[PDB]
C-alpha cells in the first residue's frame, strides 16, 4: 500500500462517476510522475488494481500501488500524451506507418493478456494511452475479469459498439471477444479517432451487424489493415482468430 509521499497536482485529467483523475509524483531520491484515479463503490477500485497488479507488460499501463487517505486512490505511471482516440483528432498529421506501429503494439499487450487469462472487456480507443507517437498503452481494468483455469471465457455499462455478438446475444466475454474489440478500435485509429457506427443506437449496431454488413474501410487505411480489421469482425468466434494471430499479421505487415 502507499504512503503519501506523493504530491496530486490541481487540474483534472478527466473525471467520471467514480472519482477524479490527476497528475502527480510519486517519490521513491528519483520521483516518479504519475496518474491518479481518486474515488469522489471501493470494491471496484480494489478489483481493478488487483488486475493491474498481477499485470507485467510494456503495453499495459503499470500500477504502483493503493493509496489509502482522505480518499481512496489507484496510482499508476503517467502515460503522458493521454488518450489515442483524442490525439488521434488532433493530430491528422500522423502518418499510416505510425498508426501500424501503435496498434501493433496494443495487439503485443493483448497478446499478452490472453496468455495471462485475463479478458480486458473495454478495449476502446479511448482506453489505449500514449507515452510517445510511438509507444501506446492499454488502460482501464475497470470491467477486466480473470478467467479461472478452467473456462474459456467470462459469464455476465456497456460499451455495446465494441462489444462481439456472442457477448450481446449471450453475455460470454472471452479473449476472441477482446479480438472483436480491437478490430473497432483499429478502425477507430485509422479513421484518427472518430466514434465507431455514428447516429446508431446499440439495437441497431445488432441488427446492423446480424445482417453481415460491417463498417467501411477508413479514408487512407492500408487494405491489409482493413482485411485485418475484417477478420477480427468474424461473427462466429469458433472461427474468430486470438490474439495470437493478430499479433502474428500486425508484425508481418510491418516489416
Ligand atoms: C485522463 C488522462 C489524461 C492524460 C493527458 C493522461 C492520462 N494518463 C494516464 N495514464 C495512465 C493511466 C491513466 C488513467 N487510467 C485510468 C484507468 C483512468 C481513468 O479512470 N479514466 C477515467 C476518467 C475514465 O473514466 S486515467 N491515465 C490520463
Amino acid at each position: 500500500l502507499d504512503r503519501k509521499l506523493l504530491t496530486l497536482e490541481d487540474k483534472e485529467l478527466g473525471s467520471g462517476n467514480f472519482g477524479t483523475v490527476k497528475k502527480g509524483y510519486y517519490q521513491m531520491k528519483v520521483v516518479k510522475t504519475v496518474a491518479v484515479k481518486i474515488l469522489k463503490l471501493k470494491d471496484e477500485l480494489l478489483a481493478e488494481a488487483n488486475v493491474m497488479q498481477q499485470l507485467d507488460n510494456p503495453y499495459i499501463v503499470r500500477m504502483i500501488g493503493i493509496c489509502e487517505a482522505e480518499s481512496w486512490m489507484l496510482v499508476m505511471e503517467m502515460a503522458e500524451l493521454g488518450p489515442l482516440n483524442k490525439y488521434l483528432q488532433q493530430n491528422r498529421h500522423v502518418k499510416d506507418k505510425n498508426i501500424i506501429e501503435l496498434v501493433h503494439q496494443v495487439s503485443m499487450g493483448m497478446k499478452y493478456l490472453e496468455e495471462s487469462n485475463f479478458v480486458h472487456r473495454d478495449l476502446a480507443a479511448r482506453n489505449v494511452l500514449l507515452v510517445t507517437q510511438h509507444y501506446a498503452k492499454i488502460s482501464d481494468f475497470g470491467l477486466s475479469k480473470a478467467l479461472r483455469a478452467d473456462e474459456n471465457y467470462y459469464k455476465a455499462k456497456w460499451p455495446v459498439k465494441w462489444y462481439a455478438p456472442e457477448c450481446i446475444n449471450y453475455y460470454k466475454f472471452s479473449s476472441k471477444s477482446d479480438v472483436w474489440s480491437f478490430g473497432v478500435l483499429m478502425w477507430e485509429a485509422f479513421s484518427y479517432g472518430q466514434k465507431p457506427y455514428r447516429g446508431m443506437k446499440g439495437s441497431e449496431v445488432t441488427a446492423m451487424l446480424e445482417k453481415g454488413e460491417r463498417m467501411g474501410c477508413p479514408a487512407g487505411c492500408p487494405r491489409e489493415m482493413y482485411d485485418l480489421m475484417n477478420l477480427c469482425w468474424t461473427y462466429d468466434v469458433e472461427n474468430r482468430p486470438g490474439f495470437a494471430a493478430v499479433e502474428l499479421r500486425l508484425r508481418n505487415y510491418y516489416y
